[PDB]
C-alpha cells in the first residue's frame, strides 16, 4: 500500500494497538503494509525511529489542549493540559511507554516555549514555572504508566488471592480498580495546582 | 553458583545495572549464574516473575522510610517516604520501570496497611488518604522515570535557560519542589473539611 509518512504512521499505530510496544516490530509492520522488509527500510530505518515518530504524532493528533485559551487562568490551563495529555497517552496501547522515549522535536520546543512564556506572564519565575509544568507532566505520566503497565501485567501473571489481603488494602484496591485511575488522577491534580498557587502567592514570605 | 532466592535476586539486580530492563533476559541471567536455562527455569519461571520479585526486593533492600516515626506528622511521613521511595528506585538502572504496574506483594501487606491506617488516623478518609499516597507514588515514579530516561539518552530562550537550571542537578530540586506543592495541596484539602475550598 501507500508508504508516505502519514500512511506508515497510521499502519504502525494500528499495529501498536494490536501488539503493544514490546511486540511492535518493523517485520510485522512490513507484513501489515504488504511490502518486503528492505522496502520498509527505505521509509523507516529501525524500531527506535518508528517509536520517535509515533510519540510525536500521538501528541500532535490527540493532545489538543497544549496551549492556553485567550484569557485562561494558569490554574485552568494546567488542569486542561493535564487532562488532554492523559487522554492522549491512554488513546493507544502502551502509549505512555511510547511517549517516555520521545526525541527532541522542534515543534514540541515551540509549544513548551509558549507554555513557559504563559506561566512567566502569570507571575511565575522561570524556575517555578518550569517546576510546575514538570510536576504536572511527571504526575500525569506516572499515573498513566501505572494504569497501562498494570493492564500489561494482567496479560502475563494473575492478581494475588483476595483472602489474605488486610482490610484497608482490600478497600484501596477496590477503589483504585473501580475506574482507569481518573478519580485519583483528578483529585491529585487539584492538590498539585493548589500547592503551586500557595507557593506563587507567598513571594518571599515564609510559607 | 548458588541458586537460593537471595543469590538469584543478587545476580538479577547486577544484570539489570549491566543491561537495563529491556535488555534483561532469563538467558543472560542463566549465563551470569553459570547455569543452563532449564536449571534457571526451576528457580525463575519467566521475565515477568523475575521483574515482580525485583520490584519487591529493591524496596525491601533500599526503601528505609516506609513507616512513620513515633509522633511524626502525616506531612513529614509523606515527605520522608517519597524521598526514600525515589532513592530506592534510583539505586538500579530502570528501577522506576521495574516498579511500574506492580501492586503490593503479601510481604508488603502489613507495611502498606499501616501506611493507609496512619493516613486515616490523621483525618483522611481511606479514599482521600489513598488519593494522596497515589499522587505521591505517581509523581515520584514520573520524576524518576524522566531522570532514568535522560541517563539512557546521555532552543527557544526561556526553555534554554530552563534546561540550564534542570541540568544543573539530577532532578532532585524539581522533585523536592513538586513534592512540597503536593503535600501543601493535600493539607489545604484536609483542613477544608466540608467548606468550599
Ligand atoms: C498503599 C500502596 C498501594 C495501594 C493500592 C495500590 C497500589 O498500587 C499501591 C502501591 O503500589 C503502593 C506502593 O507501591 C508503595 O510505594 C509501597 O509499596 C511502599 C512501601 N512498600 O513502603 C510505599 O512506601 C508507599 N509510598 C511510596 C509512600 C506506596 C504504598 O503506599 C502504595
Ligand atoms: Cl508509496
Ligand atoms: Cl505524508
Ligand atoms: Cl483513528
Ligand atoms: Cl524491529
Ligand atoms: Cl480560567
Ligand atoms: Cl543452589
Ligand atoms: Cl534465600
Ligand atoms: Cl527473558
Ligand atoms: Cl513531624
Ligand atoms: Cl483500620
Ligand atoms: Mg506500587
Amino acid at each position: 500500500s501507500r508508504l508516505n509518512r502519514e500512511s506508515v504512521i497510521d499502519a504502525a499505530l494500528e499495529l501498536l494497538n494490536e501488539t503493544g510496544i514490546d511486540g511492535l516490530t518493523t517485520r510485522k509492520l512490513a507484513q501489515k503494509l504488504g511490502i518486503e522488509q528492505p522496502t520498509l527500510y527505505w521509509h523507516v530505518k529501525n524500531k527506535r525511529a518508528l517509536l520517535d515518530a509515533l510519540a510525536v504524532e500521538i501528541l500532535a493528533r490527540h493532545h489538543d489542549y497544549s496551549l492556553p485559551a485567550a484569557g485562561e487562568s494558569w490554574q485552568s490551563f494546567l488542569r486542561n493540559a493535564a487532562m488532554s495529555f492523559r487522554r492522549a497517552l491512554l488513546r493507544y496501547r502502551d502509549g505512555a511507554k511510547v511517549h517516555l522515549g520521545t526525541r527532541p522535536d522542534e515543534k514540541q520546543y515551540d509549544t513548551v516555549e509558549t507554555q513557559l512564556r504563559f506561566m512567566t506572564e502569570n507571575g511565575f519565575s522561570l524556575r517555578d514555572g518550569l517546576y510546575a509544568i514538570s510536576a504536572v507532566s511527571h504526575f500525569t505520566l506516572g499515573a498513566v504508566l501505572e494504569q497501562q503497565e498494570h493492564t500489561a501485567a494482567l496479560t502475563d501473571r494473575p492478581a494475588a488471592p483476595d483472602e489474605n489481603l488486610p482490610p484497608l488494602l482490600r478497600e484501596a484496591l477496590q477503589i483504585m480498580d473501580s475506574d482507569d485511575g481518573e478519580q485519583a488522577f483528578l483529585h491529585g491534580l487539584e492538590s498539585l495546582i493548589r500547592g503551586f498557587e500557595v507557593q506563587l502567592t507567598a513571594l518571599l514570605q515564609i510559607v
